[PDB]
């Protein structure tokens, strides 16, 4: 019994804090409800009816939106990434030079942009972007944004570079 809310609009902020059918498009919270309450489990992204977040947050459980229900899609753990009710839609990538906005949706606190430049962490599988701040517990999901407001990340996951794509 794994339940999501909606938190916000997907929008680069210009005045953003600085560092150095169902389902409407939008931020949502993922939520688990306990006897006594309820727990912020992770944040996901919906675009194009499809809901985004990491597989650690649900382990592909079915999430009940609104009054209907969404059923896991796509998902692989390695990547710690899942979709519901279609495939993945965030296509976007980091051009690897410029700043981006984590759009953090914490636990139990409003949803904010925060501009920061990720650094490139060298891997085996390739060069990745990383976004080094620190949010609590359930933050995991948020979504990380270009100038454009297109989604090239989310928190915790890395960030895509295609400079060489």
């Amino acid at each position: 019994d794994m339940y999501i809310e909606r938190a916000g609009d997907i929008t680069w902020e210009k005045d953003a804090e600085v560092t150095g059918g169902e389902t409407t498009d939008g931020v949502y919270r993922v939520m688990t409800r306990r006897l006594l309450g309820s727990t912020q489990v992770g944040v996901g992204v919906m675009q194009e009816g499809v809901f985004h977040t990491m597989w650690h947050v649900t382990k592909g459980s079915a999430l009940r939106s609104g009054e209907g229900r969404l059923d896991p899609y796509w998902g692989d753990v390695k990547q710690d990434l899942v979709s519901y009710c279609g495939p993945w839609k965030l296509d976007a990538a980091w051009d690897g030079h410029s700043e981006v906005q984590l759009l953090a949706v914490p636990p139990g606190e409003r949803a904010r942009n925060i501009q920061t430049l990720p650094g490139i962490f060298k891997t085996k599988d390739g060069d990745i972007g990383a976004v080094a701040l620190d949010y609590p517990a359930g933050t995991a999901g948020s979504p990380i944004l270009d100038k454009c407001g297109r989604v090239i990340g989310l928190y915790g996951n890395g960030v895509v570079i295609k400079n060489g794509s």
